[PDB]
């Protein structure tokens, strides 16, 4: 507990940019794109205000559009006088992927017709399309093969405080070890992680901070309308914050919270608000109405685990169950606890052979061990129960592919 | 119940079946079979024939049957086992786990085939487990998969009885003959004996 992420002061004008969304749509062969940026303001509207959105490729401006505030009519009472949408044509865009993380810079200027800048906001833009078609998760029209890992925000000395150095170290090691994606298990991450994933190139599953594993049954709260409001904020505020990051390719509703009607409502909210990314959620059986991808945890390759209600089918069989057509990417698989990863090649072989098996996220990146010191001042790796904490689940917290200090297992 | 249409030796296999001039002749093979056998409860599925590639004639006839007799699915394996002329994925000799990626008409592993992108039909092999001679090795592997996968609904072993014929030796004793034993040439020798039982019905 505590104040574990940054604290800052931001001074904005009273008339200001209060939100902006960047979308990129393409033609059939990705040779042409339209960048659409909706910009919203707070403050006093004035006829002389304008918004300009400029797109840059390095030091070269490739496109720009300028307009006064005033959206299109949307219903019987008019439009949003406090919004405007700019549309920029972009020819032969350089596309973003984890293989080649090409990025442009979008600068959003709130200014006057006669040239005075009120304020500017900005973001890195990755031109990429994520869509599911014919049962396959496609990136720029090509089907992905997810070499992913689940990563918690953990440091053996600092606890849950993350720093740039460690984040950079992790991305470098992940990339060096042929990973191309990460799942923010199980909550939105420190802001800087997104910027690094966009720039170094990793596909990201952004997950809302909702996990109710300990309830009995697991969906006791998520099926209750009374908790829809608290849940909703966990999802909506994540989308509002992270929607312009190109590295984010899929949204997740949270983790191990069963399947409740609250999930269905939130799934639909995201689909309405941001049609650009699929929505997944594993709770309740991994293939519910709240998920665009079958995303089990620990389902095996060839062996079925026919648990009541929430079976874990062999992944090969799951794909072809009567009427099923979705892609399958495991949200967690290959539990790396201690001496493990036996059978890892079995997964890869399947993923390569079956188009619809599009990979998974290993569980997990780093061991959550903490440093303790003995009488002598010599440090050692501690686990559950080592702080007098009880009840506790002992070594259950060390499941990584790397020790807490990033040395590989 | 299968139409008497097989043009396996053509090059390519659909040379005649894609040819409208052969549509009438093929059409009588399918329509007259349906008109004769449509009241038998034991017939559950109609087949357009065997190994005649995939041609437009097939598509026309597949629709004709769907139209006149909606009570039974229509299947046909030519042209890749999963064409527009079949309600059932019905390959011949597709393996359980191993793909045989031949150009144009691959034979995917049956488990994989059910889940290719967009695929939703049931899969029942029109021929599998070639019982020629000392054979049927790996039979159990098929059964294990049929039982684990709902959409893998079985298949038809190839085949019931050896097509051997009886000949008499100089002393009049009978013996089992095969391809080439009558002076026939060219011929395909023992390939005519692929059954689970000998020609006299003794079991292998
Ligand atoms: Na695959
Ligand atoms: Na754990
Ligand atoms: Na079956
Ligand atoms: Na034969």
């Amino acid at each position: 507990s505590g104040i574990f992420r940054d604290v800052s002061l931001l001074h904005k004008p009273t008339t200001q940019i209060s939100d902006f969304h960047v979308a990129t749509r393409f033609n059939d062969d990705f040779s042409r794109a339209v960048l659409e940026a909706e910009v919203q303001m707070c403050g006093e509207l004035r006829d002389y205000l304008r918004v300009t959105v400029s797109l840059w490729q390095g030091e070269t401006q490739v496109a720009s559009g300028t307009a006064p505030f005033g959206g299109e009519i949307i219903d019987e009472r008019g439009g949003y006088a406090d919004r405007v949408t700019l549309r920029l044509n972009v020819e032969n865009p350089k596309l973003w992927s984890a293989e080649i993380p090409n990025l442009y810079r979008a600068v959003v200027e709130l200014h006057t017709a006669d040239g005075t800048l009120i304020e500017a906001e900005a973001c890195d833009v990755g031109f990429r399309e994520v869509r599911i078609e014919n049962g396959l998760l496609l990136l720029n029209g090509k089907p992905l093969l997810i070499r992913g890992v689940n990563r918690h925000e953990h440091h053996p000395l600092h606890g849950q405080v993350m720093d740039e150095q460690t984040m950079v170290q992790d991305i470098l090691l992940m990339k060096q070890n042929n990973f191309n994606a990460v799942r923010c298990s199980h909550y939105p991450n420190h802001p800087l992680w997104y910027t690094l994933c966009d720039r170094y190139g990793l596909y990201v599953v952004d997950e809302a901070n909702i996990e109710t594993h300990g309830m009995v049954p697991m969906n006791r709260l998520t099926d209750d309308p009374r908790w829809l409001p608290a849940m909703s904020e966990r999802v909506t505020r994540m989308v509002q914050r992270d929607r312009n990051h190109p590295s984010v390719i899929i949204w997740s509703l949270g983790n191990e919270s069963g399947h409740g009607a609250n999930h269905d409502a939130l799934y639909r909210w995201i689909k309405s608000v941001d049609p650009s990314r699929p929505v997944q959620y594993e709770g309740g059986g991994a293939d519910t109405t709240a998920t665009d991808i079958i995303c089990p945890m620990y389902a095996r390759v060839d062996e079925d685990q026919p648990f009541p209600a929430v079976p874990k089918w062999s992944i090969k069989k799951w794909l072809s169950l009567p009427g099923e057509t979705r892609p399958l990417i495991l949200c967690e698989y290959a539990h790396a606890m201690g001496n493990s990863l036996g059978g890892f090649a079995k997964y890869w072989q399947a993923f390569r052979q079956y188009p619809r098996l599009q990979g998974g996220f290993v569980w997990d990146w780093v061991d959550q061990s903490l440093i303790k010191y003995d009488e002598n001042g010599n440090p050692w790796s501690a686990y559950g129960g080592d702080f007098g904490d009880t009840p506790n689940d002992r070594q259950f917290c060390m499941n990584g592919l790397v020790f807490a200090d990033r040395t590989p297992h």
